[PDB]
């Protein structure tokens, strides 16, 4: 799988875990596709959502549905979610982990791409 | 107004200057209405995108268009966009700055909300 | 003033208020030198921490006392305080801004240098 | 190893590799004693820094030398270095990560403490 997401939680100092995470391709027409989802593990990533021969260049949008994730704790959330869209090139490095940090009123995204 | 926008530099410590910055409002359809726009100035604060009559209750997407600030320093960067989605005005009025720290790989955002 | 200080507060979405700030100054023995200190407005921002005569090169420590703001509001926090280390002037005289962005486990600190 | 320190490079989209890291541990004089110490990995990663017997509750200090790795790149940088300070809590989890985030002008820091 060369597409890895991980998710922290800034509040807790903990793995933000149970989180859904949506991943969509754009189409020709210009609108978003459902490609992959899942919900981060008790570390806080998800692992297995494509595979090489399925993820091919093209733009492609992460949405982390943070506002769900703070509802859970009893905590007031600002954003809907955080979206992380990016091209995906084969001439970088094969490796995607799409990272994200966490807090009520703010989020840190960081890609971590490598051979 | 009650919506500003600002953008730094993490890799040159400064105000991230003349970056497009496009707003959205979901409308009763469902789809994202082009809402308001404009960019930063030299300060890296955009001001004057909407009034108080025009921002009412809704959900928003303020779409930072980060690939062609960095398409313009020599950096080939990693995100299209930086997209900030959130749920306006449900409360009453209140006064949105929706902040960006940018980096080529990385972004953060925070916004600070206050009432008027 | 040369030397401005910014925080915000991440999980409420606001200025973090009454926030302490020490200021050091490295010495000619290394030791670290008191040089100023301060806290933080109802804006988040402390200003007047000294002056253009006053803030000569030499590398400096901006400590902010972010445990003691978090035991504040109930939120047994995880650092002692941010720390931001940094040489000033040393190309001449530059204005700077240290910000940072305060979770209680988490924090971002970045610097805005502009030239007068 | 309790402790363990993960740094990233937000301009390269990479691990932040051969990153010196020094740990000090706060004496009763209130100096700072040095305590490990090493250079992050090719994951960006720092192992093996001390163990359970050794890490015992107090005040330490993780300083990581981003100046050095800055200028290695040919990048101008703004910090001397970055420093995280904590107390060390034997009730809370027992692994502690102290990961980094770093740009030339600016970093974050975020703990995760797991159990
Ligand atoms: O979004 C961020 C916004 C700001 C910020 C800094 C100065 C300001 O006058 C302001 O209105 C916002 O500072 C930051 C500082 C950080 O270290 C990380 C961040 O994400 C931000
Ligand atoms: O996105 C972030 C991701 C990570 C991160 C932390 C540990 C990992 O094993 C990893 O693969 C990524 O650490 C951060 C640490 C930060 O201080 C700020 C951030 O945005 C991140
Ligand atoms: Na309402
Ligand atoms: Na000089």
């Amino acid at each position: 799988c060369p597409l890895m997401v991980k998710v922290l939680d800034a509040v807790r100092g903990s793995p933000a875990i149970n989180v859904a995470v949506h991943v969509f391709r754009k189409a020709a027409d210009d609108t978003w596709e459902p490609f992959a989802s899942g919900k981060t593990s008790e570390s806080g990533e998800l692992h297995g959502l494509t595979t090489e021969e399925e993820f091919v260049e093209g733009i492609y949008k992460v949405e982390i549905d943070t506002k769900s994730y703070w509802k859970a704790l009893g905590i007031s959330p600002f954003h809907e979610h955080a979206e992380v869209v990016f091209t995906a090139n084969d001439s970088g490095p094969r490796r995607y982990t799409i990272a994200a940090l966490l807090s009520p009123y703010s989020y840190s995204t960081t890609a971590v791409v490598t051979n």
